[PDB]
């Protein structure tokens, strides 16, 4: 179709799967082993790109060009990438991956919204939609394609590091929140055939459902570790939100450093290529985790060569190195040139790769859209985020006694009050994990609403606010306070370092509690991922609120503290009397629950 140097997958006009066929028909070993190849930008270079025809760049969490950078810089650096792999013989444009589970949380000024467990106490599948929506936009304010998230993993014990990267311990709240998916990435069309890719175009990124699969079944919740469980439970609890994101055209799907009984993720033909790929019938990507490959083994990276083929011979199609991609393309070349694994298995791959890439319209747009940069921290998205982080507090306790005076809510108008406690005034503890860094952090990592700079924003101007961290019994008695509002709770942490046994939270933080609401009538808000033992907290607070990891937006807490709307979040998994009870889910036989699943009392708004 037209001028004498045309060539059919160059052509915009042409169905995706013509122009596929059409490029890998020219494609040599080196070309289609490159499109398996993703490498961290920290790695990269524009040499490296072009001489071995690297197929994606990821920034892993805290992989950034510089700490503060501006959308701009970001969209430089994705284009400088992009420029490079434009200019080999072929000119396939590379697919930019990052961590955005939360809003585009790894970068600067972005908009942090509620980790995925307030979302399930949401109950509103509709509002994850939306912040699907605004997270892709976000995303390519930055000149980023794709997105790693949703995680579906259905977490099944607390005790899991990344139990507040789950929406919920049941899996029907996970699927409905599936929404994600055609928020990120646009809805399909009403024909759609289940399991194809999807993504509308240059203003919607591709997504990933995470991670295939059991991630959130494992023994005692030890990250990464063993799920046994027999196959009717793997299809009951930690299968079916796959099949609602094949329905909803999601274009890649990662896969878990965890096993299901004692077989490695990683290397499981049977449910990789047997089960997703010719059950599911999912046709775009299956991408590995961050050396998900080198874990194969134990230790992880002894048999490399070995790891290399299991993956690909299991069905992974694009390898997440992220560092070593010089030794992965030598020997899978080799295990290629050996007849080891054949060139069927390669041209899947790169057939996948190259679906997804045509698909999302990459080659038709494969730079970044310098009028994108003015989403990033967009107010309507900081809008969107506050209302989530309201609609995901779930209140537990809202008086001593069933007689007492309700608490909550709280007047606007009061002398004198006080606000307390070590995540009262800390926006990165109110983000948690994967924010700003890989583990989080403390402080000011961004731009934001405390839970202090929130009350003071709500506030009559005539109520004088005290804020202090960590007051003492009789400071509190001496002040002259109205009441307190203190705020205690988890520090952020990410994947295994989040892997906890005992599930208190850290000191001070009770002996606060008990200090402040000792001496004047107090409303606590629990900062965590997860339940973690309150009665110690209950028995001294008037009214406690399970704020959740709620992000940049810290106005949300106060919507509900101050009755601009009333408290609506339940709870989205169990709350446990004890951690000797673990495992316990709405459903065994030993189910003594302190809190049950969909629990939360209720206010009215004034
Ligand atoms: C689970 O963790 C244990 C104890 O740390 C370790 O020895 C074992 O290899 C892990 N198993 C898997 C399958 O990851
Ligand atoms: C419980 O576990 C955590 C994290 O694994 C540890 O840091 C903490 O000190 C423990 N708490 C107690 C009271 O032993
Ligand atoms: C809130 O409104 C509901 C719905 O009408 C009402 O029945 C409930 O008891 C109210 N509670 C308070 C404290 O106003
Ligand atoms: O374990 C080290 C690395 O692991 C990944 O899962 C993160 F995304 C990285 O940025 C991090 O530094
Ligand atoms: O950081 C890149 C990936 O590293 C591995 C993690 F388990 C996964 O959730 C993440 O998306």
């Amino acid at each position: 179709h037209h001028a004498a140097d045309y060539v059919l997958y160059k052509d915009a006009t042409k169905p995706v799967e013509d122009r596929v066929a059409d490029l890998l028909g020219r494609m040599t070993l080196a070309e289609k082993i490159g499109q398996m190849t993703q490498i961290e930008r920290l790695v990269a270079t524009p040499d490296v790109l072009r001489d071995n025809f690297i197929g994606s760049l990821l920034s892993g969490g805290g992989s950034v060009p510089r700490k503060g950078a501006t959308a701009k810089e970001w969209q430089d650096m994705v284009d400088g990438f992009q420029k490079a792999c434009m200019s080999t013989r072929l000119g396939i444009p590379m697919i930019y991956g990052i961590d955005a589970v939360h809003g585009q949380n790894n970068v600067y000024g972005a908009t942090i919204f509620p980790h995925n467990v307030g979302l399930g106490a949401t109950r509103d599948p509709y509002l994850v939609k939306r912040i699907g929506e605004a997270t892709a936009l976000e995303v390519r304010a930055t000149g980023i394609q794709y997105a790693f998230a949703p995680c579906i993993a259905v977490c099944r014990d607390p005790r899991w590091g990344r139990c507040y990267e789950s929406y919920s311990e049941d899996r029907r709240i996970v699927q409905s929140m599936t929404e994600l998916i055609p928020g990120l990435q646009g809805d399909v069309p009403k024909d759609f055939t289940s399991g194809m890719p999807f993504v509308a175009g240059k203003n919607k990124v591709a997504a990933c459902a995470k991670h295939f699969v059991g991630d959130g079944g494992t023994v005692d919740g030890i990250n990464a570790n063993n799920t046994i469980i027999n196959r009717e439970g793997l299809m009951n609890i930690h299968m079916p939100a796959y099949k609602n994101a094949m329905d909803k055209g999601v274009s890649t799907v990662m896969i878990s450093y965890s096993s299901w009984n004692g077989v490695k993720m990683h290397a499981n033909q049977d449910l990789v290529t047997g089960y997703l790929k010719d059950t599911l019938k999912f046709k775009g990507f299956v991408i590995s985790d961050w050396e998900g490959i080198d874990r194969i083994t134990t230790p992880a990276g002894s048999d490399y060569s070995y790891s290399v083929k299991a993956s690909i011979l299991a069905g992974l199609d694009m390898i997440m190195v992220p560092n070593k991609y010089q030794q992965f393309i030598s020997i899978l070349t080799g295990h290629v040139n050996g007849g080891v694994i054949p060139m069927s298995r390669i041209d899947d791959a790169v057939t996948r790769i190259l679906r997804v890439k045509f698909t999302m319209g990459l080659f038709e747009n494969p730079y970044a859209d310098p009028a994108m940069a003015e989403q990033l921290g967009k107010q309507e998205h900081r809008d969107l985020a506050r209302e989530a982080a309201r609609k995901s507090l779930v209140l537990l306790k809202n008086g001593k006694t069933s007689t007492d005076a309700p608490l909550l809510p709280l007047p606007k108008k009061a002398p004198k009050i006080l606000v307390a406690g070590s995540h009262a005034d800390n926006l990165g503890y109110q983000c948690g994990g994967w924010t700003i860094e890989w583990q989080g952090d403390t402080g000011r990592t961004t731009v934001g609403t405390t839970i202090l700079e929130a009350v003071k924003a709500a506030v009559d101007p005539s109520t004088v606010v005290v804020f202090a961290e960590n007051p003492d019994a009789e400071f509190v008695k001496s002040g002259g306070f109205s009441y307190a509002i203190v705020a205690v709770g988890e520090h952020p942490y990410t994947e295994t370092k989040g892997d906890n046994l005992n599930l208190t939270i850290p000191e001070p933080g009770l002996s606060t509690v008990q200090a402040v609401c000792g001496g004047v009538r107090c409303a606590t808000v629990l900062i965590s991922g997860r339940p973690v033992v309150v009665q110690p907290l209950l028995a001294a607070s008037d009214a406690l609120v399970a704020a959740w990891l709620p992000g940049s937006e810290g106005q949300g807490v106060t919507d509900a503290l101050f009755g601009d709307f009333g408290f609506t979040g339940r709870l989205p998994r169990t709350w446990f009397k004890s951690v000797d009870q673990l495992p316990m889910n709405v459903g065994d036989a030993h189910y003594d629950p302190l809190f049950r699943l969909g629990y939360g009392l209720t206010t009215n708004a004034t």
